[PDB]
């Protein structure tokens, strides 16, 4: 069949959870994409904490981050996410979406180099207008689910214009789930500063013989629904028999 | 701050499964080890498919293996393990203990360089006597649970005398389980050619703030019990509160 194909049956998974949004899949072997909503699939939003993927890559490649063991000391300002009020390395910072650590990265990266790198990566609208340390939260950067997949595919194949090492370390840091059936490398996000408020989940499922890339976003009025990002993606993956 | 400590309560986990063997833990933070049996902990056996860890490292470092995507074509000889009668890369070869792929690696590595490398790694008794392509199954190499942990600790810290790249690729290939509580990187083994028949499981549990290295072996008269390697290790890890 075609390059892209709408499967509106996935909408039953959003309906079940009184939710709206898109899941995009890309079967790497067949070079075919699938989504419940071709229009929303190409709607650009603030990347929010999904920006931690390219931010990590740029920080590692410029030596702002030496490796996944280097400790970034809590600045001692109590914030409302308990897990942020502690020291972190790249693995825990990505795992717990520790914004303050990445703001520090962004400040040392600086706007000139952040800009070159987002152009080299062909990342979303490639726009860093706003604060060099908050533009992925309330500045000019925008990216669609299908633009996330394009970026992730370059990362998986070690094709981005950064070292092989930087790509391996970030792919390591993205580790989220693994068993005898599959591996998930992914990153969550919650955009709240500009409407509409959305939750992100972008990454890929490794199997023995194939890779399935995915990017989903959904309306997130309150944080009560953040667990639906993974739950709804996993309902789609199961319906398509990509995971048991 | 005693270096090694016998905890005989773990024996109840082998007893419940009508089994005998050892689990060795090493808390990296505290530099303290724990085992159910100090004597068996230091008893050397054939590494069997646990040899795939150093074998992988040596193959990658010498360019016998270019990367984790390179395909090793089935030689077309039907063997007793279904999953071996198919093409493999490093990830699937490690996952399915595909002996024939690693025999091919060993033949290209050659005994001179295999020997230098095991000495550089301080790997068990450092003895490759027997067939260059079967010595880890029925030749002279022997290694204890505590010698496994020594080796694995060098791998984790990227300290072996091979490239950082080789160590990262193998640590990637070792991925076995991951969730939001822990990550397990490990390799299984079943020694059957020389008595006594034993099952191995060696690797480590990554947490947010610590690493717990582990090596267990157990009597494996038949293959019916191979699943006890992980089940018994996990009962110990749970008892010690290393995993929920
Ligand atoms: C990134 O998009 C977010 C930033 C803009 O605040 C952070 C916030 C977390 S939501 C976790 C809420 N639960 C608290 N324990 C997040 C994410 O989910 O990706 N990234
Ligand atoms: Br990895
Ligand atoms: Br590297």
């Amino acid at each position: 069949g075609k390059e892209w194909q709408e499967n509106k049956s996935w909408n039953a998974h959003f309906t079940e959870h009184k939710s709206q949004g898109v899941v995009v899949l890309w079967n790497e072997n067949k070079q075919q994409g699938f989504t419940n909503n071709l229009k929303r699939a190409n709607q650009a939003f603030l990347p929010a904490s999904t920006f931690k993927i390219p931010n990590s890559l740029i920080a590692l490649d410029l030596g702002v981050v030496k490796d996944e063991h280097q400790v970034f000391k809590w600045d001692g300002q109590t914030r409302d996410i308990a897990t942020w009020n502690r020291d972190h390395n790249l693995i825990t910072a990505m795992k717990y979406s520790v914004v303050p650590v990445y703001q520090e990265f962004a400040r040392q990266i600086g706007e000139a180099r952040m800009s070159k790198m987002l152009h080299a990566f062909d990342y979303g609208n490639e726009d860093i207008s706003g604060n060099v340390d908050s533009f992925w939260l309330d500045g000019g950067i925008r990216i669609s689910a299908t633009e996330q997949i394009s970026f992730l595919r370059k990362l998986y194949h070690n094709k981005l214009h950064v070292s092989e090492r930087s790509q391996r370390i970030v792919k390591q840091a993205m580790l989220t789930e693994a068993n005898g059936d599959y591996i998930i490398r992914a990153k969550t996000g919650y955009s709240t500063r500009i409407e509409p408020k959305i939750g992100w989940w972008v990454g890929w499922v490794e199997l023995d013989d194939n890779v399935w890339f995915f990017a989903m976003n959904m309306d997130m009025p309150t944080s009560d629904g953040l667990g639906l990002r993974q739950a709804i993606t996993k309902e789609v993956l199961k319906q398509e028999k990509i995971i048991p």
